[PDB]
């Protein structure tokens, strides 16, 4: 009975398991319950804290993945399967995982908390790309990740109802945050230094915790990778949430109480079977059940809240990958496949824009097409294909991020910004997608440090830099190596200079303006064009 | 005659003329100045189409420039060379329909290709007697036959009550056309070839050339065309019948006045009264907008230039078109608040947004925001230096560069052989501030070969640059191709095409081919904007 792998939290005792990291062992405590299972009549409900348990809870394996849609686009293909559930699906999924150094940290170690993405309809803390052993071993970090309910189970709301209030998936995340405050010290973590980080919907979730007062007392810094609370896909209005809820009730044969009761009696998979059929138009990068502006968790829209918020003692690191948009195109944009080079016609390009900006009037769609056309080569399919990707990435990630960065900087926050431009040598997607949404994660978690994975040696040294930036930021709110001259320095992002850095195999390069002209189009012009139809 | 120079006596359809032997750096030229080509458009003929000049008796002296067409005189900067060089340099008069001819001396052996200059000046000003329009250098150095005419400007040239008999509109254009006919009938007497006539002009001169291309009756009077910094399409060169009627009647009101009775009253007002009120009839505070311009009458212009270029066949047509680097700067100092020739005109963002409302007077609030968003440098949105240059670019792009881009595109796509350039050399002798760069109108002195006059103080490289230009221009007149058939060592100037969109730069360095004439931005103006303000 190894004492290092024994811990006492408020609910009782846990036994973790010693794991092998390339350069040493780490303590891992997997599958810790932080809430009463959200099953039966608890479905759609805010989480309750897990009840105490007798004896020693075996905490040595990953628990169930939250019930969610499973991808079929490219069955067997690693590039998609790597995102699929790698454990059994269950509504009983409210568990977190903790990795520490082995032996346990002598003094209180900064805590990093990972929040996975997946459009708010999928994701699991157990995926290999989120393996915390590397940062724990190498940077001596204490790392936490949780599951939170997705799709209908986490975000289906009948706003104002008692039995489907909305945002329960975010409440799951908040509950795990509180658990970390109350328990992390037992593991050698510092509850007074907690950094959230996440990607895609995970980044947006972090963003929402920034924008929701009750969450604020639970962390000190935030890292948002390729996702924001603001923007087209991350939130919906109370009205539109009510709309999608009842339409789904209808699709499954169903006053709120009555409706919600009948929904609670449907097998999980019946709900998932119609998840995708409540969307108001044909679209990409749009998801059926996501956080809802309820005047509660979110008191106003994210855009309102970031405009008027005070972000004084906040430090935030934000960034995007070189090709945010490409991944989404193969999911139903006519012309795109991972198999051909998806060179497209001008006709397909226009068609793709109606889908990419589902909310756009004819005139607005025209404006997008004109802005993104290369008038020197208005009909070259390589340009058209790339352009289609940029529309999607820019509309949904880059410009929302540029927007957020500016507002936080302007309003007191210390902001650091990056763009990730290195395509992994082991990447299974076609070259034309470049560096897609999701593919910086393996580097930040340090997977290339595992030799059996067959990353080049440069990628290994890269991974080490990234882990150092992230953990430095975690320790100090500044990504820069606190004793190290010349890189040169990573400068803060400010509305004036608008400096950000390029993360790739070459040393840090400071650039100015994150797509400034194009984000002006998306952030400043398009809105006028639509709020005037 | 008897003791007169025998090579300066020439007969034309209306009578005998005596010309003058002028000095040019490389030798003498024959000049015939102030040849009347129309009945004085005075009295009951004001606003009326020109009638051919009635034959005269004896030898008409053609040794000096004639009256300049009655017009507004610039007062912005008294005595300043930069403005004065464009001001009238002869007595103002409604009796002003005269043309000028320059030929080699003695006159050429075989029939020489003919160049015809049409001065610009917003359709409210201009004169063929200005120094920058001196044909003596092209005639001497290139052996060209060069012809320039006066045509009526302002109210006298363009005030229209469309439909009416006494003020049909476009008579200024008709003055121009009559001089073209005059050249057809008479230019052989000077050694000119009526079978080889090239039109060239600048600003409203260029738009004029454009309208002759779009007007059937003019089509048979010339073979090739050059448009410098101007087009028949675009926002300032024409008005609808409705708008011209409106401006015509508003002006009559302003001076104290059934169209017949209205026009009849106007014909009694002194020319100066008309000039003194012509700027007051514009719909909005604006730059690069003129009160009295060609009207779309379903006659001279059968439809809009925009329409006609979109649908006409231009198989048989060669055209050279271009722009200067800084088309807009000149206009900013005429009443965009913040700008002056005496300081750097560094402006504020507020002054930039105010300037945009003025430069795009037709623009709704949304359209003007679009313009400002497109032109703001979002890295330095407050930088007074980018704002000043952006303001100049807005004016230049909207009024010239994008209409010209649009024109070259449509013409090439429909038959024409098109050559395109941007002129980028600031004259060492320029009196305007550096911030203005290469302003509207400042290529002209090079094309006409002024730097060849030793007393002028141009640099030697400029003197050589001028010769290159005169060469491209005359080569195009002769052949429909600017390129020297001999010189293949020198880099070639390729036609402009929808496919490649190639054009050359014109500076002290050798020809450099570039691709895309402000393509992205011109998409904004030519494709997006029109659709926008249909809302
Ligand atoms: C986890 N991640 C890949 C990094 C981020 C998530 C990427 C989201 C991609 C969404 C693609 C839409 C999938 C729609 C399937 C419905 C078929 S009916
Ligand atoms: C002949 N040119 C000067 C080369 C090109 C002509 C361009 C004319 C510029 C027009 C300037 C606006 C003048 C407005 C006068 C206001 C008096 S109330
Ligand atoms: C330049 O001159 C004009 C007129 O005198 C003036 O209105 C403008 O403000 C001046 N610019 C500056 C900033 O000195
Ligand atoms: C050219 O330079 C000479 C020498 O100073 C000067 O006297 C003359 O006036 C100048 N001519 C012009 C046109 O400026």
């Amino acid at each position: 009975e190894d004492p290092q792998l024994l811990v006492r939290v408020r609910g009782g005792q846990l036994r973790g398991i010693r794991l092998k990291a390339p350069g040493g062992p780490v303590s891992a405590f997997l599958g810790i319950p932080f809430a009463e299972p959200p099953v039966g009549s608890r479905r759609f409900m805010p989480p309750e804290p897990k009840r105490p348990w007798s004896g020693v809870l075996d905490a040595t394996t990953f628990q169930n993945v939250c019930y969610q849609y499973v991808d079929t686009l490219y069955p067997g293909f690693e590039g998609t399967e790597m995102w699929n559930p790698n454990r059994e699906l269950s509504e009983d999924c409210l568990y977190l995982n903790v990795w520490t150094p082995y032996p346990r940290p002598a003094s209180p170690t900064p805590v990093l908390i990972w929040i996975y993405g997946g459009g708010f309809y999928s994701g699991a803390a157990s995926l290999d790309v989120y393996d915390g052993r590397f940062l724990a071993q190498v940077e001596g970090a204490v790392l936490v990740s949780m599951n939170y309910r997705v799709g209908t189970f986490g975000f289906l709301a009948l706003p104002g109802s008692r039995e489907a209030p909305g945002n329960v998936g975010l409440l799951d995340q908040r509950l795990a945050l509180q658990w970390v405050q109350e328990n992390i010290a037992a593991f050698g973590g510092d509850p007074m230094s907690v950094t959230l980080f996440g990607e895609s919907a995970g980044a947006a979730s972090v963003g929402m915790h920034i924008l929701s007062l009750p969450s604020r007392s639970l962390f000190h810094r935030a890292v948002l990778q390729s996702g924001t609370p603001n923007g087209p896909w991350a939130t919906v209005s109370a009205g539109e949430a009510r709309r999608r809820a009842t339409l789904l009730a209808r699709l499954v044969g169903c006053n709120d109480t009555e409706l919600i009761a009948c929904l609670r009696t449907r097998p999980a998979q019946d709900l998932v079977d119609h998840e995708w059929h409540v969307l108001p138009q044909e679209s990409i990068f749009r998801f059926s059940f996501v956080p809802v502006v309820d005047g509660d968790f979110l008191s106003d829209t994210p855009e309102a809240l970031i405009n008027t918020g005070d972000f004084q003692d906040l430090q935030v690191l934000v960034g995007v990958v070189k090709d945010e948009g490409s991944y989404f195109l193969v999911y139903g944009v006519p012309g795109f496949s991972k198999d051909n080079e998806s060179l497209i016609s001008r006709a397909q390009f226009l068609a793709g824009v109606r889908i990419g900006v589902p909310q756009a009037s004819d005139l607005a769609a025209e404006a997008v097409v004109l802005h993104y056309t290369d008038w020197l080569h208005p009909e070259d399919p390589t340009h058209l294909r790339d352009a289609m990707s940029a529309v999607v990435g820019d509309h949904n990630v880059v410009c929302p991020v540029a927007q957020l960065a500016g507002r936080l900087a302007a309003q007191g926050a210390r902001v650091y910004a990056y763009i990730f431009e290195h395509r992994a040598s082991t990447l299974t997607w076609p070259l034309w997608m470049g560096v897609p949404h999701g593919y910086e994660i393996e580097f930040i978690f340090g997977l290339p440090l595992d030799p059996s994975l067959n990353y080049t040696t440069e990628e290994r040294i890269f991974a080490q830099r990234l882990m150092k930036y992230w953990t430095n930021f975690a320790r100090t709110g500044d990504p820069n190596d606190p004793r190290d001259s010349k890189s040169p320095q990573w400068p803060p992002y400010t509305t004036a200079a608008q400096q950000y850095v390029s993360l790739n195999l070459k040393p840090l390069e400071v650039r100015r303006g994150l797509r400034a002209q194009t984000c002006a189009f998306w952030n400043r012009f398009l809105p006028k064009l639509l709020s005037a139809t």
